[PDB]
């Protein structure tokens, strides 16, 4: 992927860019990704951004929030296997239901795995709030968020079941 490339496209609301893809490159400044995410959110166009494997951390992922709260084609994000931690994770998806245009969100196998009781619960409230999202990578301990965001993701697969069926 062409880092340089998508960062002008996605600054000038590129009607064709739709897909970034920067899986596994771990070799892109922080700075570079940092100014990426951020000419993200310039764009309406971007329906999936992925950035799985790519060695980064809360301070490079801190301005996703800007981005899921701003963007309205967002349908997936995958920032997986990366070194994100619990809390920021929360807030990522808590910041989900301000346009609510994500449908999968992917954030598993963070070097800190375990989130912990508080950030569970904020998780699976947020979820349950969130009419879109049909897939969460995210493993939880609770058995109560575990039912409450299954239930959840199934209920909102129904509402697109039954849209697609003309109700």
């Amino acid at each position: 992927t062409d880092v340089e490339s998508c960062i002008n496209r996605l600054r000038e609301d590129d009607t064709d860019l739709k897909e970034v893809n920067i899986n596994n490159m771990k070799r892109v400044s922080k700075e570079r990704i940092r100014s990426l995410i951020e000419a993200a959110c310039n764009s309406k166009h971007i329906e999936k951004f992925s950035l799985a494997n790519t060695a980064i951390s809360d301070s490079e992922a801190r301005g996703l929030i800007e981005l899921i709260e701003t963007s309205p084609s967002l349908r997936v994000l995958n920032v997986e296997s990366n070194f994100l931690t619990p809390e920021l994770l929360a807030r990522l998806l808590r910041s989900t239901l301000v346009t609510q245009s994500i449908v999968e969100f992917k954030a598993d196998n963070q070097r800190q795995s375990v989130l912990g009781n508080q950030v569970e619960m904020d998780m699976m409230m947020a979820i349950e709030e969130n009419e879109s999202l049909l897939r969460v990578g995210i493993s939880f301990a609770s058995m109560e968020a575990r039912h409450r965001v299954s239930e959840a993701l199934e209920r909102n697969y129904e509402r697109v079941r039954l849209r697609r069926l003309g109700k």
